[PDB]
């Protein structure tokens, strides 16, 4: 009609509605069809879009995400659902049942990691469960009880075997750790990965996403699974690792994320008298990510760098990474200011040909941008609320609001994208993915 | 805490939340363990409460409903999902499937009927449709071309077989069939029902609900499932049922839900170029029943009374069918602000006690009144919502603008309970109830 | 900037800041401006807009309207506001306080009356006022026991002295008095004015809005200000009017509105066990102006027509006033059903390039049409109003509420202006008008 | 009746209503009749209110106040409205006209200053008009090129004047400086205060507030008018007060409100370009006053005391002065978080009779509470309000939320107190007050 936009009230109930379809009994899918497994830093986002409507069931979740974690702390990033068929790289391929020592006994898994947002959830987890009465403050009590020592095996596992020089940033050895595959970022780094004898394969992501201009390229699918190729032949030994893997990067924005979840589990863990040790521990790599996120800045502008391992070298590019240091603090008055001025201008939130005031994920000025193309352009309802979550808790509450605002806003067609076009605002990706619907179900309130 | 209500995007938010998850596939329960199956109106308020999340969901509903149409078009209350216990009477005990020689061939069911609300689900159904766009249009289209039919012989089934004397008021068989099972209405013809050799049997309502105040009696089960006996000693045919069963009244309240179905059925007609000869006859019952309501008012207060066939009585009882006259017209003037005045007073919305605005089953005056007793003094949210939406139809936007707005604030401490204590507000019946969550679906808008 | 309209929270707030704003003391000009004046019709929805805010300052704002009702019982169009220039015509020029036997001794008016839209008002204060408590409720049953009486006389006046003939529909003697001055329905009424020695003035009105598109031209106002001659050569005697006017005309909207504030009228009689003897009278009228306004209706649309009295023939013209039968009832189901094609199809509210779904004052496709020309097209929110609210009345409560929402949508940039451009939503007319923000706050009051 | 709450439109709708009731032209009194002038830090709070509804006058607001500025810089606590009696002590009382050097010539003001919550409502005003437009922001942009130098002023003579040893505290002259007259927190202070002749007087405010359980004593009177009566005798001279004035306090309230409004205004010059001198003594000063806080606490709960410059005592009272260093930050973590749980606690927010979970002015277990005196118990919505904002700044989003959540339960009724019982919710002091209106208008709008 005039107007396809829902109200708030419709809106979130039709997010509630989406969540609870995506829900397979102890795990909700990423989305229905494209993503149809548990993914790792997807189910703490759905967590918080289930707490406002069951403290029981987004504490469901975490368990159910804690029992796949390896032997050695490790949270893989997807859980596969038992029988389900449909993605690619399937369990079959990654063949870390056979392989992994680490792996988890009881459910199927990947093989490689995604970024620390689970201390996040656990905060909005308890924040709801305050509001809700002594039963339910139970329930989220004993999930502490339960899992403390599990989230302590999870930031140990990074802290101590991804930054193993004691760097203060998270390593990669998967452009998938990231989460962002086909970023910007990772272009040089991948342009090192020169596939030797890879088995064939046919993928599943662009038969569900039909349109090319959305997904990767079948070349970039070729360097993702030698990768795969080159992790089975150690049996995804942690410390064999550093010695074949052609992809070998240092993550500011995942080093940004655990700092952050590192200073919340700290105040987690004194507000419910965990150990005092962890409690110390969490404190102690909350500053040391902070700092390791800070030496990557440029001088002038703020702009954090990743970094190649192998090829030892600051990887300089235009994308959201850059506006790591925000999340976590501990820039100079001066830097930040210029980062601040950097998000806000034209490169940015203040580009003229936005439909919506907000972050997209790369530059729509860079040379790599692409309006439609997965993480090098489009916006991203997940990191809007990463980063006004993360601007709320330094205090920029406008800013914070603002973005809010906005990915409500881009959010009212309820389409729940995975991703949307920048310029146009067209939905892209998945439809009815579980995180944009925990996205919209934490901000209405 | 100081505040245990939910906002309305958190209300809104839990309401659907329930009702996908009392979603069975293709039918939802209409709670999660009392009512374990699909029953005939509620699934009609389900739709209801589905139609602003998934126009081709509460289609999905009502299609579900409609397979199990009886052969002569009688809908049944209960629709049985295959292979679940937990519900006495259950299938077994109806034996429908093998003595009933109407009843559907691939559902189980009960062998009684409940009230015709459902072409007030198909007009909402419509109403959300028109705001969606051409292919959610083409969903709700698609539904009256498949079920057109279906619903016509519905209605023809009420108007032929149950008013078989054109008396313009629907004969029941059971108080169950009205909705009511233990309302005070029916007190005297039960009165008259006098068990023979009862088969054994084991309730499990009151093994869920094991407050006795809360539930029927032993003695009030032990007439419910004799009348079945009656039913099936004659195999549920009703050419023999008004020469045997022990309990046969008129129902002014489903006579008036009747009328306004017709109403609003033929309006639906119309507007979709619906055959000629239906909208007549759907206009001509609707005009009947409407004057069987009226014929059954006290000529001073209004107030509409039932009709025990047996004892050729009228039956007088305070309860809110007595208000039936107000959802489908037709008093005269001054009979219809006299029964307003009985609605809005002492005895009704404006006894001094009561925590909310709203309709007691029940005068709290009445000497048959409980407060806790189910359908003897309780509120129902699906009542109110049904006053409220034929009060909006009837023109009187702010007595339905009241009724809403006290049914949410009832609501707003997200129990969905099946009925309220009306002066303390306290939950009753069973929590998680589908048409209590379709209710604040509806209003929230 | 992205998006520049306001939260209903913000508008709300916005609103009610407009219209104290607009607060001389005891009476609210119609706009800041242009209107700085209290103007009868606008009065009415100006309580309506307080009602939410204070029922003590909305029954004053209607107690200063009646104590300029003239002796006759008439309700002038404007009373003015002590030492107050800026519109004209004013006092001077209207000379009623020199040779109006009937104006009132101590106010300034016009010589002309406005609809009746007043019944309405009080109405809707009495519905805030029981919301409110006892004191509340006593000051406006304080209001009814004052103003009672000048509401019969107002009401008896129009019914007497306006529709000599007991035709049932309502004379006027100005376009004005319609409330739509230049509306293509007064066209070839007005064609047969002939002004005589016409003494010179200069406008004030295209002083303040000087886009010459948006109001009368002086051709027009040669017109108007002609008929204020012939008022005032017979010193404003209603017996004689008959016989020297230059324009008559019957008015079918108008008439509606009488009938069904008529109706509100009676009711409201009724419930504070007013004399039967003004109910009775009341109803009758309520009859008498349903039927007067159904005669005028073509027999194919339902659509109603004006009359031109001293032309003796229909006025066919395609504006908003086509649908006065759907405000006050009457039309036949069939010929109902067609006045509602006719409103909701692409001559008006479906019209394709309508930026809102709502009613133009004229139809787009009439060759009369003129998108910014004050009557002769754009969307104005106090009918938008007025439409929704007997919308609602009539039982419609989708179609009032769409209405609603539109009305909303188009409000949400806070101009509250005057009138808006059909196709692009540009804001006309006045800003900051008092009834559009009255409109705004009872939608969310 | 039933709930006489009103909904967040409505509520926002008569908070605006109102602010505009009590604008007098251009300055907004702080009540109807018991505050009947401006007050400079209601002024302040005003302006916030004002700012959804029209930034161009929420900067006539503070132009307003600036312009009765004394030529030292300092803001005064009351600007007399011309012609306005029913306040004492009045302009005569002061008579800073004819005594005070500083005064300005075209206002009549009280001669003692009040807090600089200024900075915060500029803040405000700018973070609505970037969301308006360009001219709107030009509108703000004019106001700081008109206005920057005048607020360095005010800064200017708070750190140079009243902190002349540069303690990073400011020095009071008047309990009424605090802005909380009969807080315990002066009751020693206040005992060293001995009349000399003091002039006759009559007080008003408790004949407008008539309950004396609601205002001070006449002793307490006695004592505030005749420190008036030792700065008359020095005609205002600054150079004179510390050698003759009974009374002369270190408020730390007062100095956290200062270093949070320094870097307030820090912030704002650097975003708009102002000169770098200013910026750079604005974060000293936030510097100086944060640690001139955090040398007063407690050091095991981290409370703030004042401090007593002529008995040369720490004052130790349990009021929400208290939570000074919650504001401008500087405690070392674990004593903020002893602080944070006194806030919470069963002394504060946490005590188990309080209606709201909001902060008392005096805690409830002291044995200086008083539920009904003014600032000895009850809860002040403009605290409310102060806290939540500053919490949020601080990063603390969840504990912010809570407060205005309970902030606006509290107002819901729409009285618009002063203050509130804080056990039973009953509305105290004068009712529409203009910064309550404030409070719910900027957290709504
Ligand atoms: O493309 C893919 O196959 C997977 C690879 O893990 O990645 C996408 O989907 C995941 C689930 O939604 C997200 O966790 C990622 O952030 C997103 O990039
Ligand atoms: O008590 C029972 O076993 C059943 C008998 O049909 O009845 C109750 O539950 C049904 C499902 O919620 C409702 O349809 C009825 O209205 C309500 O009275
Ligand atoms: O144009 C004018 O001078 C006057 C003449 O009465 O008319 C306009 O203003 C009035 C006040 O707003 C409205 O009552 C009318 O409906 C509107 O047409
Ligand atoms: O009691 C008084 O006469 C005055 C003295 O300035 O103080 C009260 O009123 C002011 C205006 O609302 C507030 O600024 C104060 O905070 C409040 O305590």
């Amino acid at each position: 009609p005039h107007d396809p936009s829902f109200t708030p009230t419709q809106l979130a109930a039709r997010a509630a509605y989406l969540l609870r379809g995506n829900d397979l009994g102890t795990m909700t899918t990423a989305a229905p069809l494209l993503y149809p497994h548990m993914w790792s830093w997807d189910a703490a986002f759905v967590a918080i879009g289930l707490a406002p409507l069951s403290v029981e069931r987004a504490v469901v979740e975490l368990d159910t995400l804690l029992s796949a974690q390896w032997r050695n702390g490790m949270i893989p990033h997807i859980v596969f659902a038992n029988g389900v068929d449909g993605y690619f790289p399937g369990p079959a391929r990654w063949a870390t049942a056979t392989l992994a020592d680490n792996a988890p006994r009881n459910r199927l898994t990947s093989g490689i990691t995604q970024p620390p947002v689970h201390a996040i959830a656990v905060q909005r987890i308890l924040e709801h469960a305050r509001t809700r009465g002594r039963s339910t403050r139970a329930v989220a009590e004993a999930f502490l009880d339960r899992r403390w020592g599990d989230l302590m095996r999870w930031h140990r596992w990074l802290a101590e075997c991804r930054d193993r020089n004691e760097r203060g940033r998270i390593t990669l050895y998967h452009g998938w750790e990231s989460g962002m595959a086909n970023s910007p970022r990772w272009d040089s780094a991948y342009a090192n990965v020169v596939p030797g004898k890879l088995p064939e394969y046919q993928r599943a992501d662009n038969v569900i996403i039909t349109d090319p201009s959305q997904r990767p390229s079948d070349g970039e699918y070729d360097r993702y699974l030698w990768l795969l190729e080159e992790m089975k032949a150690v049996r995804y030994d942690d410390e064999r690792l550093p010695s074949v893997m052609s992809f070998q990067v240092e993550d500011v924005f995942f080093s940004a994320i655990f700092s952050v979840a590192c200073q919340v589990l700290a105040e987690i863990g004194e507000d419910y008298k965990r150990p005092h040790a962890d409690v110390k521990d969490l404190y102690l790599w909350a500053e040391r990510f902070r700092a390791g996120v800070v030496e990557t800045t440029d001088q002038r502008t703020g702009a954090a760098r990743d970094f190649d391992v192998l090829a030892e070298k600051w990887l300089v590019t235009e994308t959201a990474a850059q506006f790591a240091p925000l999340l976590c603090g501990g820039l100079p008055h001066d830097r930040e200011r210029a980062l601040l001025k950097l998000l806000e201008g034209p490169r940015f939130c203040g580009h003229p040909d936005l439909k919506y005031g907000l972050i997209p994920s790369t530059s729509p000025v860079s040379r790599d941008f692409r309006p439609r193309e997965y993480w090098r352009g489009p916006v991203w309802p997940v990191l809007t609320w990463l980063f006004s979550w993360c601007f709320a808790r330094r205090g920029w509450a406008e800013r914070a609001r603002l973005l809010r605002q906005e990915g409500l806003r881009q959010a009212s067609d309820g389409s729940f994208a995975e991703y949307y076009e920048p310029f146009t605002g067209e939905p892209l990706g998945s439809m009815q993915q579980s995180w944009t619907a925990a996205a919209v179900l934490d901000w209405l309130g």
